[PDB]
């Protein structure tokens, strides 16, 4: 006898398990067991993944309900699950969106300067360099301090919460609450700090004292700051890191993008499509009985939308494992989700990776792994797939 198929399949972010394609072909929605012991429906075809993400009866916010089957334990207060919904309800969506676009004056120049400085320091210190801890993550952290309008020197301490905050754990995590409460107190202080007048926290600080927002809670304002810094940093840092591995693994692509930098946006779009940075499917709770493929999903059941299921589906992306810069449907991947909860940071995330890669290829055109790829150490029971260190030479 055998037990029910368990998720996740593998913490390795450098290759997709052969199992995904077999599953997609034979059972593109099927029952699995999560690390909590709960049952869930795993959805792995492009067609069924988009169906679920485009049907609001598959609810994000209801995943936080007491007694629901769980993918993993909450690491935040249940209100945080619906942070974007609460932002919308408070009348803050347009202002938040505007604050996190990469189009702010001087932001792209800032990103370029920061990337080049990080890379110069690596070159000075001499190979091997760790491109995650000493390039991609610090670039993400610096970017988000700038976008939030908070001091650069505060970045590292906020960053160190994240190795716990974005755990994917069977059980509640005591350190997560300690760090969450501390970070909320920090952001509350930021809102009271008269020197904070730019970026997202600058704008929130202004709106907080505007009569049109006098009944928006200080808890929500602080929560937006902690949530957007943390989710933005973990998402951009982890994506850029695993995109760099994909690029290093492809010397011909690396050379083409070095030679023709104008192709980098199209390269980044394919790197997004093939990216394995999400460690778990996106969870949703059914709020009605809903037919998905051959399965009638029942009210109250957990559904997991497997992003690499959709994104490597050959029916939608022929030769899915290949980076092709001339696809006719290049942004139709699900790396930023789809529907009601489409990532509001998508433009910023694109620009972070484009500028990071452009700088790296200019400074280190000969970049290569300094260790056999199997020697990368993949973080386990985490919401992202990332190597603990990314040693390179050039
Ligand atoms: C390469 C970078 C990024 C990737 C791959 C990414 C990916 C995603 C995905 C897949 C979702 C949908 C989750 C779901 O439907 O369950 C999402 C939502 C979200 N993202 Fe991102 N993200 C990135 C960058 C950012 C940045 C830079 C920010 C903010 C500074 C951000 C903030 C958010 C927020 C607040 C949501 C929730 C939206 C909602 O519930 O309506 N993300 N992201
Ligand atoms: C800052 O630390 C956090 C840890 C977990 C969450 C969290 N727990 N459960 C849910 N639902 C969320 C959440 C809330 C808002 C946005 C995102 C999210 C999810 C995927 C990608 C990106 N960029 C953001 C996730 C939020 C913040």
């Amino acid at each position: 006898a055998t037990v029910l198929l368990e998720v996740p399949f593998s913490a390795r972010g450098d290759r997709i398990p052969d199992a995904v394609a077999e599953l997609r072909t034979r059972e593109p929605i099927r029952k699995v067991r999560t690390i909590t012991g709960a049952e869930a429906w795993l959805v792995s075809s492009y067609a069924l993944c988009t169906q679920v993400l485009e049907d609001r009866r598959f609810s994000m916010k209801e995943t936080a309900a007491a007694g629901a089957p769980r993918l993993n334990a909450l690491t935040v207060p249940p209100e945080v699950v619906n942070n974007m919904g609460n932002i919308a309800d408070a009348g803050l969506r347009k202002a938040v969106m505007k604050a996190i676009t990469p189009k702010a004056p001087g932001l792209e120049q800032f990103l370029r300067d920061t990337a080049n400085s990080l890379l110069d320091n690596l070159i000075t210190e001499g190979a091997p360099a760790d491109l995650r801890n000493d390039f991609a993550d610090p670039l993400a952290t610096a970017l988000h301090c700038k976008v939030l309008g908070i001091p650069q020197e505060d970045g590292p301490k906020l960053f160190r919460s994240l190795s716990i905050a974005f755990m994917s754990s069977a059980d509640p995590i005591p350190a997560a609450k300690i760090n969450w409460d501390r970070d909320i107190e920090y952001m509350a202080g930021i809102l009271e700090n008269p020197n904070i007048t730019t970026g997202l926290m600058g704008e929130l600080s202004r709106l907080r004292k505007d009569p049109a927002y006098s009944h928006v809670s200080d808890e929500l304002f602080a929560t937006i700051g902690v949530t957007f810094f943390g989710a933005g940093v973990i998402s951009t840092g982890s994506f850029l890191t695993t995109a760099l591995i994909s690029l290093i693994q492809r010397p011909q692509l690396r050379n083409l993008l070095h030679e023709k930098p104008e192709l980098i946006p199209a390269g980044v779009e394919e790197l997004l499509r093939i990216n394995l940075s999400f460690a778990d499917g996106l969870p949703r709770l059914a709020t009605a009985d809903i037919q998905v493929g051959d399965v009638l999903v029942r009210k109250g059941e957990l559904v997991l939308v497997l992003l690499e299921g959709a994104n490597f589906d050959p029916e939608h992306f022929p030769n899915p494992g290949s980076i092709e810069l001339d696809r006719p449907n290049p942004t139709s991947h699900l790396a930023f989700g789809r529907g009601q909860h489409f990532c509001p940071g998508s433009a910023l995330g694109r620009r972070h990776a484009q500028i990071g890669i452009e700088a790296l290829l200019k400074k280190m055109p000969g970049v290569d792994l300094a260790v056999p790829i199997d020697q990368l150490v993949w973080r386990t029971r985490f919401q992202r797939r990332i190597p603990e260190r990314l040693p390179v030479l050039w």
